[PDB]
């Protein structure tokens, strides 16, 4: 057991899907995993392990922010033998042509956090995902007939930022989605020797202030999960 | 309701106690509040409202990290009329003369996060607590026969730091305890015109190592909460 | 015996009052101290030691700016056994409700200087005063029927700043007064393990030029010194 | 004609391969392009246009360093209709398992340059290549039976760096190759709206101080060019 | 008429000599100037104006540190029509070949202060002297049969720095002397369009403590003042 | 031979003139040197050696940008015995009173590059030229009846800057011309113990726009070279 996870080596699969919301992790287990059993509940951060088409798989929430997901991903990698981490969350769009419920794959992640500068002697560390995992997700999406843009995400420390002008800068440089974890998870993956990928579905528009509605939320969220789970199967082949 | 809190104005008291763990919020409401009702459960971040010696009081978790607690504290202050936030948590010690089960009060909070620089034109913003709240807590602690240390806390972004040299630095400049939120909460308090205070009990000595949990540890955690609750009453007069 | 102070261990009391203007040191010694004797003249920075109601106290100017006061406070602390430093000066206000002649106490001090970043591995060090000293000052003021605000000060490196926009920022974050030393003194105190406090009287409003009589100004200054001196006696009990 | 390129719209193909050495560009034209004609010689930065299997293609050197390649890539994109840029250069390895003449594909590029911070309001911009171009190069390499690692490169401003310790940091974070342009080219691509990719062949080892030798240089360099040219054909399909 | 100088336009010459120690201003006026008259006494920073071989010249101390001298130089330039400022002080050496009592002329000044970054949008501003003033000083020294080195000075914010390693760096880059004002004065001169120069005599070797007689020290000081004064006359021709 | 220069000790004079364009190096050798032989052609960066009025002199291009010229100048200094480097190039003007065809001498060079901060512990290193070389050039220019301006240059990393606001800044602080190398060369000179100087002719006014090239422009370029060559002879005596 680690400081934030009460479990033993073997309780988690070698691949773990992670939404920020622990309640969403429970939903994923009940909706997609077979023989799903709870493996963690410390601080209410629910974690589950089961199978998807005979493949052992785990799912656990990671909380909001780089500092929170950094704790959980690190402990999984160093004390539970987890080799691949797939964040499955929501994000805000800054580009006019990016629509609600769109699916985005972060090959890279920009950030205003200082964590990677602390790791990289104050220089620029390009926080990137594992290439094979990115390609697996693209193919899986293709097979499901679901569209998906591949590019840069922006991991923000402040959901309520006092610098609205920065959104113009994000847009100018082609940021596909604004979330709060990618850059940190990618930094941990590199520091502790594992592989990671972040997939998001546009839950709202930063400008239009339009947000998730109706039952489009479930279908779309379920599509993201399908892509993630299926992408792992391609990875195993 | 707000993006992360599904409740309405009036559901929260004008003073909120905030542990990092949602389950601790439930433990506090159950142990110290009378007629307590759950007022939020979004993302499992349980919030409650009840009364302490006739005084209307609320308690809700804030998750781990500056980005997390910044979201909740901001929503409380701007949408639920909250005027005071009192974080009640745990910290690691750096100073040798600081023993286990000591109660620490953060008059100020250092940090390796970039949020306050983003707010303050890249200069040094001294993240501090509200003076009257610090005095109220010091006075409540004395009335309970408990001696509290008042000084600087260090709010870290990485629980698992790559550095290590930074701890010699914290010790050299007198940091009393290391946690992950005070600096963020104090920044939010200043930005939106509210009042905040952070109180912590030493859970372990990053020096002599070994934490604390048992009868004596649990007794000290309860003293911290009584100090927080009693300080509110002093403030009311 | 020291590069900027020609005196020996024992010539200074363990408590020193420090105005910015050297001329004020002699005024304080003649007006408030008994049996005063000169203890320093190097570079014209006159120092005196005497007693106030029986308590041994010293007074000496520190010069304008962080670099200057950093030199004097360090030498006093490391070579003359000084335990407490109380800076007594003037400041400019940016908040509308802060009036001319108001007495301000800096529990913390923000700054655009780099000295603390150089000390704290380029992270954010919260430059704070000693809490007991702050409370002693507040109570001494109350006993003298004087109103005193406690909060953040801003220590500027440039009296004539090219960045006019920074004052709006200071106002937005509740800065009480603008001066040029606090954050530097607090940094030295933390570095060499001593205690410090900065008390200031509002000499001007950086937006609405006001007017004061020469007599009103001497009265306010004498009030600040009385607060400082009486606060020391409170700290002794 | 632009300040550094004497040519007119239409003289360059929509895709341009770029080695740092202009003499190498001439070699590529003579060895791989048909009906190759010189289109630029200003400052000796040779540029050529011809066909590869009926596909119109250009090749021009870009000089050494981010400031130099930034000039040329920008002018090609804004005044010559160039849509894809493929840098084909050499790099130094820092990882023990990365061998001489190995082929590396930079999906991302870290850097110690300040150019991207100047563009991204002093935050972290993840300098990444175009995903489709990366995948095209991987497939092309596969078809040719040539191996190729996909990952992060490090664009250095100083070939002769006074900070040797940084190489330990690069190695720790999995940097595949050390060159001097990738991060800048990726920044320009994003700023002016085009697509780019950097491919390198390990010409030496930073540690072992071993470098290119025998005729392995030509064969290996010719393999890189084959991958680049063929990857474009896949892109057109 | 100015916040730190109680005088009117015309009271100061268009050329001002400035020592750090206020006491030196009166010494220079009595020892080198004719028909001197006092023109300032605020805060004990005594100012004088007289003539040297017919030329009108003023002398006044500037206090220790960049913040202090920045205030005085700015006011003199913007409100008293001062065209040239010559700082005359002491410094510590880090280079072995730089001997005690050596006369050093700072053509440029490095610094660990943030004032120039605040002025120059966080980029590197090369704080330099006026070239003619530098050459005038060199020639005046030669005519007086005195040896003078011209190069870089380092303006420190902290006389007592916690970073001992920085002196090795200064030595490696050829720093001639360490003081605490040059870069600040040069910054002010550039900001308000005036000319400046800093001349210093080596008072100590920050590595090999030496010894000097009180008489040798007065001789060197008088030599520096003669160089400064004669350099002004050369500049007039 | 070195990594970028295929020559042997003795092939270069102890003084090298360096234009940015390789073709200009050929133009200079052909126009001003007698018995000139080509000594390098690696990457097309032509270098030559010959004599001027009996004095052994070399001239070689350095490419565009700090990273480029840093490579060549370092190799020359450490492997070919070069003791002086004189950059002879073009710059854009910012100050209105600075006209076309003016000869500018960079006593110092500001920059937006990070190379000197990397060398100088992240502090401000004042990149300056060698005093005697500046004086030699000023004296040679006078003997030729040419009036040269001596001051600060600004070495930019981006020829096509995203900012734009920075030019108002350069103008405000008196920058004489904008180029892309001086700061890098001065940093290399300090790091390896050599001497350097940069001379430029204004090719255009970033203000009034419109460059200069024709008889009068070419005459001024030749004057700069004569100034450089004649300054070497003065230095020899
Ligand atoms: N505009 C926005 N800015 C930052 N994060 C945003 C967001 N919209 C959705 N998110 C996603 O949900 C969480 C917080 O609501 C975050 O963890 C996650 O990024
Ligand atoms: N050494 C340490 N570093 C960082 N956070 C520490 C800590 N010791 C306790 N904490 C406290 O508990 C949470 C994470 O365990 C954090 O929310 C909170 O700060
Ligand atoms: N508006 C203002 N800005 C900065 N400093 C101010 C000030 N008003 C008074 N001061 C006080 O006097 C000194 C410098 O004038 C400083 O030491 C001290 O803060
Ligand atoms: N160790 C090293 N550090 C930096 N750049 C290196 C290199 N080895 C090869 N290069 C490649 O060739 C050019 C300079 O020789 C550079 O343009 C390119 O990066
Ligand atoms: N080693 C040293 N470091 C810093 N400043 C030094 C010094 N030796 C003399 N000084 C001179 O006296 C003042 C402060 O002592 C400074 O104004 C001035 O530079
Ligand atoms: N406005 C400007 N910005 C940057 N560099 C400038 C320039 N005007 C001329 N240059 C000079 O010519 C080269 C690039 O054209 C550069 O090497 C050299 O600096």
């Amino acid at each position: 057991a680690t400081p934030h996870i009460n479990a033993e080596m073997g309780d988690f699969a070698d691949v773990v899907l992670m939404p920020g919301d622990p309640l969403r992790a429970k939903y994923i287990a009940e909706t997609f995993l077979e023989d799903a059993r709870e493996v963690n509940n410390v601080r209410g951060m629910l974690g589950f392990t089961g199978t998807y088409k005979g493949r052992k798989i785990s799912v656990m929430g990671h909380g909001m922010g780089i500092p929170s997901c950094s704790i959980y991903t690190k402990e999984l990698i160093t004390d539970f033998g987890v080799k691949k981490i797939i964040r499955v969350g929501s994000c805000g769009a800054v580009l006019p042509h990016v629509k609600l419920r769109d699916v985005v794959i972060g090959m890279g992640a920009c950030t205003d956090s200082k964590v990677n500068r602390i790791r990289f002697k104050d220089h620029d560390f390009a926080a990137i995902a594992d290439f094979d995992m990115v390609r697996n997700a693209v193919d899986a999406a293709k097979a499901l007939g679901i569209d998906a843009r591949v590019g840069n995400l922006f991991s923000a420390d402040l959901f309520y930022s006092p610098d609205g002008e920065m959104f113009d800068v994000m847009e100018k440089y082609g940021i596909l989605g604004v979330e709060m974890e990618a850059a940190g998870i990618y930094g941990v993956a590199a520091e502790f020797g594992a592989k990671a990928l972040t997939i998001c579905t546009v839950s709202d528009h930063i400008r239009t202030h339009e947000q998730t509605t109706a039952a489009e939320r479930q279908t779309t969220f379920n599509d993201m999960i399908k892509i993630a789970l299926e992408s792992v199967l391609l990875g195993d082949k």
